[PDB]
C-alpha cells in the first residue's frame, strides 16, 4: 500500500448488490472521492482472508485500463475490510446479454435499442473486451476465469472486465468441481488446459473466443447440450462450436482463429481486437451484407 485508502465516514452503505461464498457487495455511496457519487463495495466473511485481501487489492491498483473495472480503494480502518468498485449499472455482461435477445420483444431503456442487440452493439461489445484482454496480455497477466459473468456493463453500454466472485456461486451450471476445494470452467477452456493444465496467455485468446461465441448467442452456455464430462471429451477431441444465427461468416472465422489446438498456431488478441475494432466502427452499408 502503495493502495489508495478510503476512510469509513465517506462509504455509506445504501442496500446489497449480490452475495458470494465468500464476500458480499453493497451498493453505496462515496463522498469526497471525485472529482455525493455511488459505489460498489464488498465486504468479507473473514476466516486467512486478511491476507488474500491485500494481495488482489494491490493487483486491481496496478490495473488501470478503460476496458477494467476501476478500483478506488479500499478501507482497512476497523472491520470488515472493504473494496471500493466503481458501480456497473447493467450488472454482469452474461445478464445483460440474456436479457436483451432475441426476445427481446420495448424493450429497450436508456442505453439500448428495444429488440435484440444490433449486430453494431455486439460488435462494439466485443471490441471492448479484446481491447482489455489485450491491456492483460500485454503486463502478461492471465485470466483463467474469462467469461461474460466476470464482465460488467456500465451506463452508455461500457463493458469491462473482472473476476468475480458471484461466478462460483449460482453460476455453479459453468463450473466444473474438483477435488472439493476447486471448480473449473471447463467450457471456456483450451486443451492444453484440460490435458496438461496449463494456462498461458494463449489460453486466454480460446477463453475469448467462447467469450466472442456467447455474446453472438445472447448469453446461452457453451456446449449447454452436454455435461461435464461430456464437454470436456468433445473439447478435448477437438470438436468446435456453432454459430448461428447472429454471427456473420466473417466473424466466425474470428472464432476459429482462436479456437486453433496449437496455443502457438493461433491468432494474438491484438490481431483479434483489431478486426472486432474496424468492424465496430464499420459503417452500416458495410455491416448489411454481412
Ligand atoms: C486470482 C485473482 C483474480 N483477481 C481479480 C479480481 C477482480 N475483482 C472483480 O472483478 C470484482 C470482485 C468483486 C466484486 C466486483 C468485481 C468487479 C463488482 C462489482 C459491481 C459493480 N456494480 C455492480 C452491480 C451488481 C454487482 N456487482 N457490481 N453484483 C454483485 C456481485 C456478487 O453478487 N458477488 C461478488 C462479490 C465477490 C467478488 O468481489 C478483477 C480482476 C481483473 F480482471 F480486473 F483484473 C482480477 C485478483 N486475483
Amino acid at each position: 500500500a502503495c493502495v489508495h485508502h478510503i476512510k469509513r465516514r465517506d462509504i455509506v452503505l445504501k442496500w446489497e448488490l449480490g452475495e458470494g461464498a465468500f464476500g458480499k457487495v453493497f451498493l453505496a455511496e462515496c463522498h469526497n472521492l471525485l472529482p455525493k457519487m455511488l459505489v460498489a463495495v464488498k465486504a468479507l466473511k473473514e476466516a486467512s482472508a486478511r491476507q488474500d485481501f491485500q494481495r488482489e487489492a494491490e493487483l486491481l491498483t496496478m490495473l488501470q485500463h478503460q476496458h477494467i473495472v476501476r478500483f478506488f480503494g479500499v478501507c482497512t480502518e476497523g472491520r470488515p475490510l472493504l473494496m471500493v468498485f466503481e458501480y456497473m449499472r447493467h450488472g454482469d455482461l452474461n445478464r445483460f446479454l440474456r436479457s436483451h435477445g432475441p426476445d427481446a420483444k420495448l424493450a429497450g431503456g436508456e442505453d439500448v435499442a428495444p429488440g435484440p442487440l444490433g449486430l453494431g452493439q455486439l460488435l462494439a461489445v466485443a471490441s471492448q473486451v479484446a481491447a482489455g484482454m489485450v491491456y492483460l496480455a500485454g503486463l502478461h497477466f492471465v485470466h483463467r476465469d474469462l467469461a461474460t459473468r466476470n464482465c460488467l456493463v456500465g451506463q452508455g453500454l461500457v463493458v469491462k472486465i473482472g473476476d468475480f466472485g458471484m461466478s462460483r456461486d449460482i453460476y455453479s451450471t459453468d463450473y466444473y468441481r474438483v477435488g472439493g476445494r476447486t471448480m473449473l470452467p471447463i467450457r471456456w477452456m483450451p486443451p492444453e488446459s484440460i490435458l496438461y493444465r496449463k494456462f498461458t496467455t494463449e489460453s486466454d485468446v480460446w477463453s475469448f473466443g467462447v467469450v466472442l461465441w456467447e455474446i453472438f448467442t445472447y448469453g446461452k452456455q457453451p456446449w449447454y447440450q452436454l455435461s461435464n464430462t461430456e464437454a470436456i471429451d468433445c473439447i478435448t477431441q477437438g470438436r468446435e462450436l456453432e454459430r448461428p444465427r447472429a454471427c456473420p461468416p466473417e466473424v466466425y472465422a474470428i472464432m476459429r482463429g482462436c479456437w486453433q489446438r496449437e496455443p502457438q498456431q493461433r491468432h494474438s488478441i491484438k490481431d483479434v481486437h483489431a478486426r472486432l475494432q474496424a468492424l465496430a466502427q464499420a459503417p452500416p452499408v458495410y455491416l448489411d451484407v454481412l
